DNA sequence: AGGGTGGGGGGTGGGTTTGTTTTTT
DNA sequence: GGGTGGGTAGGGTGGG
């Protein structure tokens, strides 16, 4: 027989086996005879002022403290341009002000608006609102401002800051307030126009942030409408013309920046003053990239390398006439799919013994070459003793590793730091002066066909090899070293993709509707760089199927709700029915935990310790997002006994003070915007008369199945065959796999043969970040179009057609046509939400269906 | 994303993970 | 080579 027949034909007979297999493993749904009765005998029923400010400044002039910090604040290079930057901006509504790194742009170009204002004497008709990009920077600048000007941020002074939760709000008449990109765009719900505001400053545009984008075009579309309104924007050189093109050739500044001189050095360079050798054996490649990635530019990631080709043995002849051979075929045979960790340990080594005193901080990509490259340091002896310290840098990290970075250290401690793109962004180590740069960055994208994103390793832009030779030569002449031979210097990108042709617009699409900007599809072709067709119309398509838009897009008012809680749609809905099934308190800190980060913290030695830990919170409920809650309740029992009693609690579990802190403020917000709406009667989250079913774990599985249904996936089980295995598929993704990061990655007991996920990335293989099992009835209900069928089996009930189970015809039907009351009953709450009574006899098919799923189930199978 | 108790027919088949960042009154 | 390793994540120009 041949080889290929036999194969094939084997399958055949592996295949039949299977498939009669999962049809007698199909979970059978009954509920009982009394119960039955029941549920049918309910379903048959269905001037002054203005100058007091100048005289203030005047007596100011006099302070001590203040002319001490006048005197700094002349060695800035934003300084010597004071007279044009003011001039300049009175002039035209929209400047450009550039500047390098080094110039305080940020906190003297927002003072210079001000006083002058101040000392024409109308300075009491100026609200000055300057953007920031994060939260802890809107915090610092606002601190600096206000030492500067020898005052205190807040309390009525003349700057504070305003953020989620935390706002310092300064006086109404000039002041500044220093606001994140989001307090912005919620003010336009209130008043479209941002009146009683007369200068607005946007900083680090270059990021090309996701709300900063939209923040951009909208303030565009309102200069008609307010003549008098001034923007000013803040790029940092590079392609800073891009946005005077946008807002139609405004003027230009150029404030030269400020930096000690620093010295780079390329892979050719590193390699001929180090005489490193590779060592033998270590040219053995790995696969070719056999993913065929989906990115967005794709065809020009195709095209860059293929001139990379076609000079690469032009640029190698060139390079032998200057170096020398020996480190000219290292280069040549140099792996280009991952960063030689090697190479830095040679480096770092070399530094040690050569170079003076000073920090050393690598730039890597991701978690595994920090392991990795801390290994490599600690095994070798020099490594070892109390002189050389290494504190790595993840954002999984407790704490980033508290504050021994920003400490300093007495002369040859010589501290290491192994650290993610964390650092660049804002770490202000103050005190290194060698920079390795490992020239690979990790981009997350997102595929319009596939419907998935993607993370890969990518190489770093020209902006961020910027970005971190910039944090070297900042309080003393240093050195930056970059891991990459000189033709791929010239051939790295400009810029990153921006955040607006990546991520699913989705949030975005609802924010558009509820600031009635446009329809969606007009506005989103007015932003710089706009987004594809195809992911614009996906969106659309996405949101109608969840009903949160109507046949024409109206915003239906299920919709409503779900554009004014600051959460993704799916996330939205999971809230809106935790207050319907009075379920409230565990389901808000689910929904906070899904919306920002998760208190665990997992060290860098201790990986194996963690995750026990984990799994030892998650008790018997194989569930994913009932860890999140049981590590909450754990928490705030402990926080009565004391201050001392909470912090061994956190560090016992790995646990994070600061994210459980925030997770708790994030609660009390969402109740308060229920109580506005109507749905609770109290802003307290832990109200007992609005958490009736909030001890039972099986009500709470079904108000997430009914926020998160579209994602379900099956744990079809392989008996036998050695140890237990456990293959999990989905309906448009195949095979996927669960995260080891999860609770449920070695769980072989699953009493039902479902999941829910929320997050599922495809770095290597499609993974599940987190599942959590659910009954039958919890799918039956909160899911799809149910249908009753026949294959000579039993009269088997689906929710999709691909979801079935088994149940006898009688039983199917009134399960189908309780599904129709409820939905009825369910739109009509949200129309006119109502605290809901459990004393009456209006509408009892909530009180049923509670009933069905808190008792019953079991099934076991 | 299978085992090493198949076999080393090939590695251009595959053999566990983990950029950071944001939201009124 | 095996077939309970998979052909809903390998291939037959790898073998039976």
């Amino acid at each position: 027989l041949k080889g290929r027949e036999i194969g094939l034909w084997y399958a055949k007979k592996q295949g039949q086996k299977n498939k009669e297999a999962e049809r007698q493993e199909r979970a059978v749904v009954h509920m009982d005879e009394r119960r039955e009765e029941q549920i049918v005998q309910l379903l048959h029923s269905v001037a002054t002022l203005d100058q007091q400010l100048l005289e203030d400044l005047q007596k100011k002039k006099t302070d001590l403290r203040y002319i001490e910090m006048q005197r700094f604040r002349e060695k800035l290079p934003s300084y010597g341009m004071q007279k044009e930057l003011v001039n300049m901006i009175d002039n035209h509504q929209v400047t450009v002000i550039s500047g390098e790194t080094g110039c305080g742009k940020t906190t003297q170009v927002t003072q210079f608006i001000l006083d002058n204002y101040i000392e024409r004497g109308k300075g009491s008709a100026c609200r000055i609102v300057c953007t920031q990009p994060r939260r802890i920077s809107a915090i610092s600048v606002a601190e600096r401002v206000a030492a500067e000007r020898a005052e205190s941020c807040g309390n009525g002074n003349s700057t504070g800051y305003q953020i989620r939760l935390q706002s310092r709000l300064p006086r109404k008449q000039g002041s500044i307030l220093y606001c994140t990109t989001g307090i912005i765009l919620q003010w336009l719900q209130s008043d479209p126009h941002l009146s009683s505001v007369s200068h607005i400053v946007l900083d680090e545009i270059h990021e090309r942030n996701l709300q900063s984008d939209v923040l951009m075009t909208v303030v565009k579309d309102l200069l008609s409408y307010r003549p008098d309104l001034k923007v000013v924007l803040m790029s940092a050189t590079l392609n800073a013309e891009k946005f005077s093109e946008y807002f139609g050739n405004c003027p230009m500044i150029h404030i030269p920046g400020f930096t000690f001189p620093v010295v780079e050095y390329l892979l050719e360079d590193i390699i001929e003053k180090i005489r490193y050798v590779p060592e033998q054996k270590e040219h053995r490649s790995q696969f070719k990239k056999g993913f065929m990635q989906g990115h967005v530019n794709r065809q020009e990631k195709e095209e860059k390398e293929a001139i990379y080709k076609e000079r690469w043995p032009g640029y190698l002849r060139e390079l032998r006439q200057r170096y020398s051979a020996s480190t000219v075929d290292v280069v040549e045979m140099m792996d280009d799919e991952k960063v030689d960790l090697n190479l830095i340990a040679a480096l770092i080594r070399y530094i040690v013994l050569e170079e003076e005193d000073g920090a050393i901080l690598v730039f890597l990509p991701g978690w595994d070459n920090i392991s990795t490259l801390h290994d490599l340091l600690m095994s070798q002896v020099m490594f070892k003793s109390d002189k050389f310290i290494i504190i790595p840098l993840h954002s999984l990290m407790p704490t980033v590793n508290q504050t021994q970075v920003f400490k300093r250290t007495p002369p040859g401690v010589r501290k290491i730091v192994i650290a993610t793109n964390i650092a660049e962004t804002s770490i202000t180590i103050d005190d290194v002066v060698y920079v390795i740069d490992g020239g690979k960055i990790k981009e997350t994208h997102f595929d319009t066909q596939n419907n998935i994103s993607t993370m890969s390793a990518e190489w770093v832009s020209k902006a961020n090899a910027k970005q971190r030779k910039g944090r070297a030569g900042r309080v003393q002449p240093g050195h930056c070293y970059h891991l990459y031979n000189s033709l791929r210097a010239s051939l790295l990108d400009d810029y990153q993709l921006p955040e607006i042709l990546r991520t699913p617009l989705e949030e975005l699409c609802l924010q558009i509707k509820i600031l009635r900007l446009g329809g969606i599809a007009h506005f989103l072709s007015r932003l710089m760089d706009p987004p594809s067709n195809e992911a614009v119309l996906l969106s659309i398509k996405h949101l109608m199927e969840l009903n949160a838009l109507d046949k024409q897009e109206e915003l239906t008012p299920l919709g409503v709700h779900l554009a004014r809680l600051p959460v993704e749609p799916h996330i939205g809905k999971m809230i809106l029915f935790g207050a319907l099934f009075c379920c409230l308190d565990p389901v808000l800190t689910i929904a906070a935990s899904l919306s920002f980060k998760d208190p665990f913290v997992i060290p860098l030695g201790k990986e194996k310790v963690a995750d026990a830990r984990r799994k030892e919170l998650a008790k018997d409920t194989k569930s994913d997002h009932l860890t999140v809650v049981n590590a909450f309740k754990g928490w705030e029992k402990a926080k009565q006994r004391g201050f001392r009693y909470e912090k061994d609690y956190c560090w016992e579990y790995f646990l994070s003070s600061n994210t459980l802190q925030m997770l708790h403020n994030m609660k009390g917000q969402f109740a308060e915007h229920l109580l506005g709406a109507g749905f609770v009667s109290s802003r307290n989250p832990q109200d007992p008369e609005s958490n009736i079913n909030s001890d039972n774990e099986k009500i709470i599985k079904a108000v997430i199945c009914a926020g998160l249904y579209p994602k379900v996936a099956k744990i079809r089980l392989n008996l036998g065959k050695k140890r237990k295995m456990v293959k999990v598929y989905t309906k448009t993704d195949g095979v996927v796999a669960i995260h080891p990061k999860s609770v449920n990655v070695e769980q072989t007991e699953f009493n039902y043969n479902w999941l829910i996920y929320h997050l599922k990335m495809r770095t290597s293989s499609i993974y599940l970040y987190d599942c959590t099992e659910v009954s039958p009835y919890c799918l039956l209900f909160f899911g799809g179009d149910i249908s009753i069928q026949k294959d000579n089996d039993q009269e088997t009930i689906a929710v999709d057609e691909w979801i079935i189970f088994q149940s006898p015809a009688r039983i199917a039907h009134l399960v189908k046509e309780l599904r129709k009351e409820l939905d009825i009953l369910l739109q009509e709450k949200i129309e006119s939400p109502h605290p809901v009574d459990w004393k009456d006899t209006k509408s009892r098919d909530c009180a049923v269906l509670s009933a069905i799923i808190d008792l019953i189930k079991t099934q076991e199978k």
